[PDB]
């Protein structure tokens, strides 16, 4: 009888944990997408800032300005 | 009689542990997939940032700018 009651409570618990972890997986995937969009857009504006600045100053000036 | 009751409780426990570990394996696999997607997308945006920056500055400038 203990085995039967354990079977019932185990089946209910496993259905719950399955649904919870499935929706948690979907929301973590959406957080991943928003994170990588943030990272690539900030990286792109950093690259554009550096490129226009080192174009405006010229590489020959920074070749001997750091030393 | 102790052997028979041990057989019943052992069979119930092993069915429970089998189902629990199977769904835990599936969810750990899904976490692995999301992790490797995160790692490769952040690595790709890092590589693109470094490549465009070292293209904008030129390798001859960084050849003697670090020393």
């Amino acid at each position: 009888l203990k085995a039967q009651a354990l079977a019932i409570e185990t089946e209910a618990e496993l259905q719950r944990v399955q649904k919870v972890r499935e929706l948690e997986l979907v929301y973590a995937r959406a957080q991943l997408e928003l994170e990588v969009s943030k990272a690539q857009q900030l990286a792109e504006v950093e690259v554009k800032k550096f490129k226009q600045m080192t174009e405006a100053i010229g590489p020959s000036t920074i070749r001997d300005l750091a030393v």
